[PDB]
């Protein structure tokens, strides 16, 4: 038993919710929150953007750090950072970015990182401004990702066309 409250079941570990997933971090206060990361970790808009807000730029100051001593992350690839005040961990993850033209393939292995931890509240990955089909996301999300995952999608209208469409 946790404490994700409202989520529609769709397979024996994928969840889903018509929710900002600031203010479900806050509420929740879940071991890791996934960001919609980029590979230079500036967490500029998007989901990227409004947890960093919500961390009082805190974020993007570890963020900062972890790039001057580790250099970029590779698209697929992922780190575990501090939530702040929004959880215990972030998992920051770098899904394709479609108006960067990066290889849509490399979706499945952004979602593999999921897989490292037994219990995650998460956007969907490449969604939003990284302009891949949520559809798509979804699809690859459940077939990818075999631990418990909560997934915050902000637009009703989305989610409801998500749940609607769901296989
Ligand atoms: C239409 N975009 C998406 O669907 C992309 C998706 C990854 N974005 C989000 N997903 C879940 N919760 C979210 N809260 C937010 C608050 C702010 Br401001 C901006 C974005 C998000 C956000």
């Amino acid at each position: 038993v946790n404490s994700f409250s409202g989520y529609l079941k769709l397979t024996d570990n994928v969840y889903i919710k018509n929710a900002d997933i600031v203010e479900e971090a806050k509420k929740v206060k879940p071991t890791v929150v996934v960001n919609a990361a980029n590979v230079y970790l500036k967490h500029g808009g998007g989901v990227a953007g409004a947890l960093n807000k919500a961390t009082n730029n805190a974020m993007q100051v570890e963020s900062d750090d972890y790039i001057a001593t580790n250099g970029p992350l590779k698209v697929g690839g992922s780190c575990v950072l501090s939530g702040h005040n929004l959880a215990k961990h972030c998992l920051h993850v770098v899904g394709p970015n479609v108006n960067k033209g990066e290889d849509i393939q490399l979706l499945k292995s952004a979602y593999e990182n999921f897989n490292q931890h037994e219990v995650l509240l998460a956007p969907l990955l490449s969604a939003g401004i990284f302009g891949a089909d949520p559809i798509h996301s979804l699809r690859v999300c459940v077939d990818t990702v075999r631990t418990n995952v909560y997934l915050a999608v902000f637009d009703k209208n989305l989610y409801d066309k998500l749940v609607s469409s769901f296989l």
